[PDB]
């Protein structure tokens, strides 16, 4: 007779609508735990995400509220869509957890990066990532924190981006992945649309090399990896850093930078035919236009899509889409709880 039922997925209690059956663990993100389930009404498999007390702190609250708001309006194949939103709690006072439902995907882009993919799959995943980013940009949303763990894929190579980016202190054991963040973000230096192009390049290079391009304990070790490989940036770029950050970066040892065939040799690409020899040079040309420290000289999202390696997948209804109280910040626990509760029940 009750509309919900309780099941223990590992060590996380999922209390869901009775339509959701056969829950199975499939991932453990920094925001919440996710399950696979069969939906009895839609007759299809779905993913369920639980947000445990999203209102418990500013970082948790601004992301939980912001994503619920942005999902209600963005409409694209390469951006996550919500099939459902629900809370087992009946009142604001008892309100604790929120559950988000989406189509069940088959794998995380982290899993896909470990595979030796051909040029056709590699170029189709990169194409979709750019279409998703271009739609977010079209809707006034520059991401700034795109990474493989918040990107999911189907067996038919279709791709969807799960989060919406940046808005500080998290008092937990799990630490955030900063390896795909642009130099503009690392150095706390103003941004524009192509900041996400850098993150696409970090993914593309890792797809080729099968290792994180810019590893590091903190942004100190990270900036070391960006200049050792790509070189110390030109004086034009140093002439737009903040004074304090400028003296750090200009004081760092200078590097000429390894050329893109040295960083990504012919060995790492399929080269068994003329078609593959050409596609290796086209992929290496794009990596060299995406992994550019200066955003003024880094490639556009529109130009990235029109590049020969990517423009083989172009279609009119898979690039642009008709665009449409723009978010809130700084609230108590109770004020954030109420704002999030409002979005959950319209
Ligand atoms: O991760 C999330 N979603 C997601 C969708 N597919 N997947 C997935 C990754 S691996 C995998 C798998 O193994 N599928 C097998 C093939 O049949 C089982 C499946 C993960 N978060 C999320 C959510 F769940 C709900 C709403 C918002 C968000 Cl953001």
């Amino acid at each position: 007779d009750n509309q919900f039922y309780s099941v223990e997925v590992g060590d996380s209690t999922f209390t869901v609508l009775k339509r959701y059956q056969n829950l199975k663990p499939i991932g453990s993100g920094a925001q919440g735990i996710v399950c696979a389930a069969y939906d009895a009404v839609l007759d299809r498999n779905v993913a369920i995400k639980k947000l445990s007390r999203p209102f418990q702190n500013q970082t948790h609250a601004k992301r939980a509220y912001r994503e619920l708001v942005l999902m209600k309006c963005v409409n694209h194949k390469n951006i996550i869509s919500l099939l459902n939103v629900f809370t087992p709690q009946k009142t604001l006072e008892e309100f604790q957890d929120v559950y988000l439902v989406m189509e069940l995907m088959d794998a995380n882009l982290c899993q896909v990066i470990q595979m030796e993919l051909d040029h056709e799959r590699m170029s189709y995943l990169l194409y979709q990532m750019l279409c998703g980013i271009k739609h977010l940009h079209s809707a006034g949303i520059i991401h700034r924190d795109l990474k493989p763990s918040n990107i999911v894929v189907k067996s038919d190579c279709t791709l969807k981006i799960l989060d919406f980016g940046l808005a500080s202190f998290m008092m937990t054991p799990y630490v955030v992945t900063r390896y795909y963040r642009a130099p503009e973000v690392i150095l706390g230096m103003g941004y524009k649309e192509n900041v996400d192009i850098w993150s696409v390049g970090c993914i593309m290079g890792e797809m080729v090399r099968h290792k994180i391009l810019f590893p590091g304990r903190d942004y100190i070790d990270q900036w070391n990896k960006v200049i050792e490989q790509l070189g110390t940036p030109c004086p034009e770029f140093m002439k737009k850093l903040q004074p304090t950050v400028r003296n750090y970066v200009e004081n760092r040892p200078k590097y000429a930078g390894l050329t893109f065939p040295k960083l990504f040799p012919d060995s790492l690409f399929p080269a068994d035919s003329e078609h593959n020899k050409l596609k290796a040079s086209q992929a290496r040309d794009l990596l060299s236009k995406m992994l550019v420290i200066d955003p003024a000289k880094r490639i556009s999202v529109d130009d990235a899509l029109q590049h020969p390696y990517i423009n083989v997948w172009y279609d009119p209804a898979e690039v642009e889409a008709p665009p449409p109280q723009l978010d809130e910040r700084e609230h108590t626990i109770e004020e954030w709880k109420e704002l999030i509760y409002k979005e959950v029940m319209n």
